[PDB]
């Protein structure tokens, strides 16, 4: 199956130079232990699978298997997901829709907004 | 890089797009001729929905991604990245321009360049 690996690839050193390269945020990045979340952009025909571990998160492009939670947007909404207070925001526009477990993409904008400065 | 400072996100996403770029369009040499037509071009990419703009310098041995660019572009297109997926050819370019989903600023031979190199690079296996 196409797994794009030059693209995943590339969002997985992003993703891991972020979240994970920072050692103060550890504790964050425990509530995702073990999770899997489905990306699905908008416009584009396949789907980032974010698996996410102690020592890194790793990026699929093809999944066998289910994911605790699966998000749905348009590529303009993926730089909004970087704060924790406007994710209720975008859920109730209908900008970022959800299925599964809630928590899984709670948890993950709690840590990308703690991996930033504002 | 080696590391625990915490960096800015907009400077990974720019150095993500120029590696993304180098290892498809320049690790090959059978893409050296269709990589000639953009020596020495500056395409700014206006993202429509996002706040910052992305700057391609093509070089001989490399393409250079930058997120400001106080010169002059050769050419600047503006579209949403769903249209991304819908640039494979040129007869795709054509349709997309007429349609005004990618808006073409300046020199229309620079973005019909780039079309061209990112579909042979497709054609190319290496
Ligand atoms: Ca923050
Ligand atoms: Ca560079
Ligand atoms: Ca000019
Ligand atoms: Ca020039
Ligand atoms: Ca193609
Ligand atoms: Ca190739
Ligand atoms: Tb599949
Ligand atoms: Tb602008």
């Amino acid at each position: 199956m196409p797994f794009k690996p030059l693209v995943t690839a590339g969002i997985e050193s992003l993703l891991n130079t972020f979240l994970y390269r920072s050692p103060a945020l550890k504790t964050a990045r425990s509530r995702l232990l073990g999770k899997v979340l489905r990306v699905e952009v908008k416009g584009f025909s396949t789907s980032l699978i974010l698996v996410f571990s102690e020592r890194q998160v790793d990026v699929l492009g093809e999944w066998a298997g289910d994911a605790d939670c699966t998000v749905i947007a348009y590529a303009s909404v993926l730089p909004k997901l970087r704060d924790r207070q406007q994710l209720t925001a975008l859920i109730r526009s209908g900008e970022l829709e959800v299925q599964g477990d809630i928590q899984v993409v709670q948890n993950f904008v709690a840590l990308a907004d703690l991996a930033e400065f504002d």
